[PDB]
């Protein structure tokens, strides 16, 4: 996250650290079993830390659990990110309190203008390279698809919306993909992709969360 700010231990329950002997992507908690993240994370042998605020320190209320399956959606595509989104299971369900909760799935979609908590321990800096060891926090408007595509030339589908500031200054980053992108208390985004990091003209992109639901509801189902 550049520009942004520290959240505060635990401010972001549904905040999950994907560890494969460090931390490289983050994900969003959906039920006690179920963990939303981005395909591009897709790895084997992946650890799911819950409850996490400084991941270098054991603070006493992480939850460490092993990951039983992966799940990568049947239609993404590795060359435009279509349809960037993935989903986890949890080897014992977690339990939740008020440090490790779940956020809830969009009922609709959101529209532009509306604001958004964009939350991650990548990096931080624009130009060069920091990365911070507790959870850091971005509140980012959702960007009209026009205003988007005509000063940053991206190729967009209609799986993904833009949000940031096109002046620049303000952004997610490496490390942050797979993250949540929480709008009006729903799960709206996933941390996908972008071009370099708080450039101007070059907003982040992110997964349409609520163009997935049915997907994602029929796998935990069946899973
Ligand atoms: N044409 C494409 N769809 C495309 C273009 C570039 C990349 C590379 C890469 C580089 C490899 C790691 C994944 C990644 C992560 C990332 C996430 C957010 C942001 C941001 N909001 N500034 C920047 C980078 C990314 O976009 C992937 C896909
Ligand atoms: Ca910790």
């Amino acid at each position: 996250i550049v520009g942004g700010y520290t959240c505060g231990a635990n401010t972001v329950p549904y905040q999950v650290s994907l560890n494969s002997g460090y931390h490289f992507c983050g994900g969003s908690l959906i039920n006690s079993q179920w963990v939303v993240s981005a395909a591009h994370c897709y790895k084997s042998g992946i650890q799911v830390r819950l409850g996490e605020d400084n991941i270098n320190v054991v603070e006493g209320n992480e939850q460490f659990i092993s990951a039983s399956k992966s799940i990568v959606h049947p239609s993404y595509n590795s060359e435009t990110y279509n349809n960037d989104i993935m989903l986890i299971k949890l080897k014992s369900a977690a339990s939740l309190n008020s440090r490790v909760a779940s956020i809830s799935l969009p009922t609709s979609c959101a529209s532009a203008g509306t604001q958004c908590l964009i939350s991650g321990w990548g990096n931080t800096k624009s130009s060069g390279t920091s990365y911070p060891d507790v959870l850091k926090c971005l509140k980012a408007p959702i960007l009209s698809d026009s205003s988007c595509k005509s000063a940053s030339s991206f190729i967009i589908t209609s799986n993904m919306f833009c949000a940031g500031y096109l002046e620049g200054g303000k952004d997610a980053c490496q490390g942050d993909s797979g993250g949540p992108v929480v709008c009006s208390g729903k799960l709206q985004g996933i941390v996908s992709w972008g071009s370099g990091c708080a450039q101007k003209n070059k907003p982040g992109v992110y997964t349409k969360v609520c163009n997935y639901v049915s997907w994602i509801k029929q796998t935990i189902a069946s899973n």
